[PDB]
This record gives structure tokens, C-alpha cells and sequence, in this order.
């Protein structure tokens, strides 16, 4: 019975992700711990061409009003659409191999991803929509699309105060601080979310306490108020009957929102330190965290082999 | 637990889908129908409207190839979300397999894969599609649960233009080419469950498409679609992520359950043989004790809501 751990590192763009993931593979025996990169070359070249180019010119000619926000609306969306095929076909043909949750032995096989599905079908389109430049209606497509939480998903959310974030990003996509809020604002929310299901909140029975405006902890602390968490972005107009509730449609979509995030494990990295100090830092979370067993005799091997041809495939 | 039987009604549009669906049920059948108000108000202003102008803008030169995929991507993804989010919460309600008369029967104005994969197949075939963006919302195809029952249907060219003329949607144009192409990716789409169910392996049959227990031949079947030079090498090799999306598509449809539907008949004629077809069709248990009271509302709030 070989157990298999999966953490995926995700969070807001310009905190050191992706070094401190490397980092983190770089103590591990090849054999024991594989790394599932950005997906890149997917991003540039295979599914589109300059996807990310894409995004960012249309949210710039959005802006300067050389486009309409339906013009943007549709980019976007078929943008995020390319963004995310690689981490959707992934879980789908990882989802076979997966058992039940397995402290426990060291896992036989541990799988760092370069983020989770929910980064490209929840958390880009749900800031898009903040940016003017995705509708609700299509952040909830996306949400309702969602697939089944596998057991065992342990995902790393960043923290890291704006000015040092906002000083990381100016490297070099374009430097939009409106994103930059926009994202940090829907991961604070995510977090908050998590923590919300997992204390036993009900959004249908809070739904009520929203009426207002914009004023984290994934796994500790108090239960937070619906108004800190996803379910407050969804009290836009366009959603609304003319009753005042949420169409059944866009309810039913909260309802997976909801199904989907409860059961995973939610865990906050702190950045504001050198490399070495994030690494340890996840490498000292990565021992609460859940490991599932494996289905089949050569689950391992098979699931080793998938993770190196994405990363020898797609990533830069 | 109680029994359920589903039974999504797909295939081609204008063949009497929902003429024929009226008629069957016209409190143990419940019909989850087209959610027309969803593609016209709620989840976009006139989605059939803006997908058929957004072709015709294409077939006439007035927007690019890639002008016309951003639309039609952004417009299947509306046009499919009453299907997924229906699926998504109905999910959890079904049990395994059970095999006398069902409980409930739920039937249904078409299954998810009818916007995830045969309406953008059909516009790939159209030159409004990516063939990525086909593979995208192929991945995204929810796991196919036990009772999968879907009716396709069969009726020849000449007559299916004659019904399609009267089953105009709003904001439609009549198209013969997408005619065509729906048609084809529909018959596709049943050979493809028989080449899979008879032990079809796509990857060791791709040759076949290349280098020149019966089941059809791979070309006869929606593998040959994804032979596509934007999804290959250099060499010709398809890339492993087009290659994993492929075999999710084995893995949804294979163990559906495909029940073909004579449409070149009267509506009680069809509404008759659908009838007939119910006798073949996989039921299930549900989950829960209360299942069935719950899958009842859903179906009576989405045909209230989105119903036309
Ligand atoms: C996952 C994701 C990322 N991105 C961009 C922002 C980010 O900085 C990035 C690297 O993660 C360049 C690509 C989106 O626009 N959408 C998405 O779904
Ligand atoms: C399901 C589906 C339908 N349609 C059109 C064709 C059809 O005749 C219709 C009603 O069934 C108007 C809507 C698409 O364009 N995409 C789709 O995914």
C-alpha cells in the first residue's frame, strides 16, 4: 500500500512560488519527489499563441476604453479557458489513481504542483470579473466546472504584505497594481472561504448578512462572516431575480463552489523571508499535511511518469 | 434506496428532440428542458443569436479564424452551464447500478457532452473552434456516472433540413454546413462508444489515421477529429496533453449508454419508439432517502427558471 502526497503551491503571482517549489524538490531524491511546473510552453505555444500577452493586452485596451467590456468578457474567457487545460487534463488522469486518505510513513511518492486547478477556473477568472473584464455569469461556468475535490488535496496559499509584494514585481505580463490587488484580494478570500465551510458555515443560510460592501486563516481561527469570504463577490446585479435572490442557476453554482472547497486542506506559507527561509518554512507545513493511498500496484510509477512528461513538455 | 432512471435526450438539433420530449410527458417523469432562458437572458444577452451571427461574420470575411473562436468559446461555455451545474449538484445523489419500475425517471433536454464536446467539435468542423479549445472542455467533461442513458437520433439529410427550417431557435440562421457538421459529429459520436465499448484503443489504432472484436475503423470515429496539425509536433506526434485529453474522452464515453431514436416519424411515433427505447436503459439507486424529493425540486426549479 505506497501512499502519495500532493501539495500544490498557488496563491498570487509574484511571491516566490515557483523558487521556493524548486527549492523544495532540490532535498529530495529524484526518485521520491516530483516537481509539476507552470505550464508555460502550454500557455505560449501549444494551446495559443502568447496567452499570457493576450490577457494582459486586453485588460490594458479594456482600461483605455479601445474595447468594450463584452469585447474584453470574451477574450478573457476563452484566455482562461487555454490558462487552465493543463490542470484540468492532469487531475483527470490522476483522479483514477487516487485511494483514500492515509502521523503517517513518509509517502513513497510526493507531487509538488506549480498550482491547482482552482487557480485558472476560480481565482484568475473571479479577479478578471473585480477588473471589469470577465462576467459573473462566466466565473460561475467556470466554478460550476470545477472537478471533484480529490481526497488528499493539500494546497499552499502565500502571505506576504503588499509593499514587499508590490517591490518583488517591479522585474520586469505588465505591472498592473489593480491585479495585483485584485488577486491578493480573491486568495485573501479564498483562504477565509475554506475556513468558513470547515467551521460549518451555510452561505445559503448567511446569504442575508452581505447587504453592503468590501470592508486571512485557512485552518485556523474563528469562523470568518460570509462578507470575508468568496460568496460575497456573487451579490452582483446581473445574478439577481427580481425578487432579490440569486437565480437557482447561480445558486446551485455557490453550492459546488462550496462542495468543492470544503473538503481540502488549506495551509499559509509565509514569503516575507530569503529562499531558504520559504523553503523551510514549507517543508516544516508539509508534515500536517494528508497523503492518500494509491489504487493500483503501479499507481507510482504510472503517476511519476505522467509528472515528468508534463514538466519535460510544457514547462520552460 | 429508491430507483432512478436518466435519460438525456441529444443529438442533432432540428430533428424533433423537443417536440418528442413534450409528448412523453404530456409526479414519477420529471423533464429538466432547454434552458432557453438561460442562453437568452440570464447567462448572456441572446447567446444563439450572437454564436449563429458570429459564423455567418466568419463566412462572409468580416472577422478572422481567431476572432470567430474567442466568440464561439466564450459562447459554448454559456450555453453549457445549466448542463454542468445541473450535473454537478445531481452527482452526489447517484448510487451504483440497480439493474421493476424506477422511482422517478428524469429525462433530459441533452447531456453536458452536447456543449463540451459535440457543439465545439461541430465548430471546430466550422473553422470557429481551436481544436485546443474542443480539448479543453473535453478534459472538463464530468465523470460519467452509472444509468448514463443517452438517445440519439437517426433521420435522413433531406427530412432533418425540412424540421430544422421549422425548429428555428432565436437568433438562429439556418446553416446546412453546421447541419452537416453536427450531423457527422453525432454519427461520430456513436461509433465512437461502440469502437470503445468493443475494446477500441486509440493509441494503439492513431497509426491507422497516419501510416494507412469488429468495431468500427478509428477514422469513423471522433479520434480522427483530434488528428489536427495545430495539435502535433514537428514530427507528427500529438503532444501528451492533447494525447491525456483524448483518453479522458475514452474514458467518459465508453461507459455511456447510447439508445438511437427514429425521428423520421410523427411526434407520438417518436414519442413512442422513446417509449420503447426505456426498456434497455440502465437504472440506478440514489444515495440518499431523501434523493428523490430533492431531484424532483431541481428538475421543477430549473424548468420554471430556465424553461422557455
Ligand atoms: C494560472 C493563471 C495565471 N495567469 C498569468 C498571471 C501570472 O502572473 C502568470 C504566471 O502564473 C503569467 C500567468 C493568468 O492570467 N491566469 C491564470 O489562470
Ligand atoms: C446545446 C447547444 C446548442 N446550440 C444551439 C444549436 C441548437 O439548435 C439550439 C437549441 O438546441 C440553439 C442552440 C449551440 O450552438 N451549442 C450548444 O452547445
Amino acid at each position: 500500500m505506497p501512499t502519495l502526497l500532493r501539495v500544490y503551491i498557488d496563491g498570487p503571482h509574484g511571491m516566490g512560488k515557483t523558487t521556493t517549489t524548486q527549492l523544495l524538490v532540490a532535498l529530495g531524491s529524484r526518485d521520491d519527489i516530483v516537481y509539476v511546473p507552470e505550464p508555460m510552453t502550454y500557455w505560449r505555444v501549444l494551446g495559443a499563441s502568447e496567452t499570457i500577452a493576450n490577457i494582459y493586452t486586453t485588460q490594458h485596451r479594456l482600461d483605455q476604453g479601445e474595447i468594450s467590456a463584452g469585447d474584453a468578457a470574451v477574450v478573457m474567457t476563452s484566455a482562461q479557458i487555454t490558462m487552465g487545460m493543463p490542470y484540468a487534463v492532469t487531475d483527470a488522469v490522476l483522479a483514477p489513481h487516487i485511494g483514500g486518505e492515509a502521523h503517517a510513513p513518509p509517502p513513497a511518492l510526493t507531487l509538488i504542483f506549480d498550482r491547482h486547478p482552482i487557480a485558472a477556473l476560480l481565482c484568475y477568472p473571479a479577479a478578471r470579473y473585480l477588473m471589469g473584464s470577465m462576467t459573473p455569469q462566466a466565473v460561475l461556468a467556470f466554478v460550476a466546472l470545477i472537478p471533484p475535490t480529490l481526497p488528499g488535496t493539500n494546497i499552499v496559499l502565500g502571505a506576504l504584505p503588499e509593499d514587499r509584494h508590490i517591490d518583488r514585481l517591479a522585474k520586469r505580463e505588465r505591472l498592473d497594481l489593480a491585479m495585483l490587488a485584485a488577486i491578493r484580494r480573491v486568495y485573501g478570500l479564498l483562504a477565509n472561504t475554506v475556513r468558513y465551510l470547515q467551521c460549518g458555515g451555510s452561505w445559503r443560510e448567511d446569504w442575508g448578512q452581505l447587504s453592503g460592501t468590501a470592508v486571512p486563516q485557512s485552518n485556523a481561527g474563528p469562523r470568518p462572516h460570509i462578507g470575508d469570504t468568496l460568496f460575497t463577490l456573487f451579490r452582483a446585479p446581473e445574478l439577481l431575480a427580481p425578487n432579490g435572490d440569486l437565480y437557482n442557476v447561480f445558486a446551485w453554482a455557490l453550492d459546488v463552489l462550496a462542495k468543492r472547497l470544503r473538503s481540502m486542506h488549506v495551509f499559509i506559507l509565509d514569503y516575507d523571508q530569503s529562499p531558504a527561509g520559504c523553503r523551510d518554512a514549507l517543508l516544516q507545513l508539509t508534515s500536517g499535511m494528508v497523503q492518500t493511498h494509491v489504487t493500483t500496484p503501479g499507481s507510482i510509477p504510472t503517476i511519476c511518469d505522467l509528472a515528468r512528461t508534463f514538466a519535460r513538455e510544457m514547462g520552460e
